[PDB]
């Protein structure tokens, strides 16, 4: 199967809403037609000019952003070809062959007080992609777990951004390919994060760091809350565009898809859901470990992502250290404080500088320790280029394919797990 086949099937799928079928058809036909060109971005500034053209009538929603990404010709053929074969890509595998962990048992229960796992150990461990270059904390490199966002596999997501964190920090990346691309129940998705934390810490005999994107923040926060043993081994939680309070919708429709029939994780990411309320209760709205949140006003998925009520904000009632980093505040009226989408924060220079600063100091990332004139003056971190910007934007095409192919669709959020009340 391919991105083209999934979207062509969705275009001919009677269960899907008229507008989404048209977008799927347009995208499937635009990919096969495009498979460099005159319309392609010749530079990084040209890529941003195309993004700013999409934002000309205001911040779009998920469906408008995804449709316009191809209309403006932001994704070149070579990147489209790579994104098209994401399902068969080894980096996105949920069937990785990892050895049994040594030392104290981490399954079924690492420590009293941890929530029971509903997922089998073999399935949890197989979701972890450990690169052959991983040093198991024997080389002075801190293991960093890359947690994916909604409808997008980790492997492809981080290939174009933080998969390269080791080039900027003393970080040894691993990524978690959550089955069904994080579209199932967030409570189930979180188990993969909780297990990955305790597993990577065990094999490395070291504390770890977690870097998450989008829903990845919710998966990590839930794992930290309900598996307290994970809190002791996580030194830094770097959250890119996190929706710790979910997101609002103008109409009575789900986040992302904006329909009546969606997926469990789409429905759970609503502002006033039982999921969000359950997570935020008992201090779940405060950090569990040093947390560095990084978010943008121009987030087309999550709102509000500015002001005092921003979804990304965590309080610090436990006194573990928290920094809530709003791009348009820290880099106000500067290139790094520009039009950075929900996915765009993954290639933001301030996001990278904060991630590096967080990993090199006790506590979270601190903008006061950075040379903000240099950092805010950039459009991309020195570690990333044009293809990284374009590829990260191209993820929306995979996110749409995964959302549309998800079956059976649901009209509401699932029941709250017994351990959470
Ligand atoms: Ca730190």
């Amino acid at each position: 199967l391919s991105l083209v086949s999934i979207l062509s099937s969705a275009a001919n799928d009677s269960s899907i809403e008229s507008e989404a079928r048209s977008i799927a058809s347009l995208i499937a036909s635009e990919i096969v037609s495009k498979i460099r060109s005159t319309k392609d971005a010749k530079s990084v500034q040209e890529a941003f000019d195309k993004i700013q053209s999409i934002f000309a009538d205001g911040t779009p929603d998920f469906l408008k952003m995804t449709r316009e990404i191809l209309t403006v010709g932001l994704i070149p053929a070579d990147i489209l070809s790579f994104l098209n074969g994401y399902l068969n890509l080894d980096l996105n595998s949920i069937h990785n062959r990892n050895p049994s962990p040594k030392g104290q048992a981490i399954y079924p229960v690492k420590a009293p007080g941890d929530a029971r796992y509903s997922v089998a150990e073999n399935a949890l461990r197989a979701a972890i992609h450990i690169p052959a270059s991983f040093g198991y904390g024997k080389n002075g490199k801190k293991p960093v777990i890359l947690v994916p966002g909604t409808a997008t596999p980790a492997g492809t997501t981080y290939y174009f951004n933080f998969g390269k964190l080791g080039s900027a920090a003393d970080a040894d990346v691993v990524w978690l390919n959550i089955p069904q691309a994080s579209l199932n129940d967030v409570q189930i998705n979180s188990e993969y994060v909780a297990y990955a934390i305790n597993y990577i810490s065990a094999i490395s005999e070291s504390n770890v760091a977690v870097l998450s994107w989008s829903q990845g923040g919710l998966d990590t926060q839930w794992a930290l809350k309900y598996w307290p043993s994970t809190r002791k081994v996580v030194d830094d939680f770097i959250a890119i565009s996190p929706d710790f309070h979910g997101t609002v919708m103008r109409s009575l429709v789900c986040p992302w898809l904006a329909a009546l029939a969606c997926t469990p994780s789409l429905w759970q990411q609503g502002w006033n859901t039982e999921f969000i309320r359950t997570l935020r209760g008992g201090g779940g709205d405060s950090a569990y470990v040093p947390t560095t949140t990084i978010y943008s006003t121009f987030d087309e998925i999550v709102q509000p992502m500015s002001g005092s009520q921003a979804s990304a904000i965590l309080s610090d009632s436990r006194a573990v250290g928290v920094s809530n980093n709003h791009l348009q505040t820290i880099c106000g009226g500067k290139p790094a404080g520009g039009v950075y989408t929900h996915e765009g924060v993954l290639y933001n220079p301030l996001a990278w500088a904060l991630a590096v600063d967080a990993l090199s100091h006790d506590g979270p990332g601190d903008p006061s320790r950075l040379d903000l004139d240099v950092v805010c003056g950039r459009v991309l971190p020195p570690q990333l280029g044009l293809d990284d910007l374009l590829g990260t934007e191209g993820l929306l095409l995979i996110a749409l394919a995964e959302v549309l192919a998800y079956k059976p669709k649901t009209f509401g959020e699932p029941a709250i797990a017994s351990y959470a009340h």
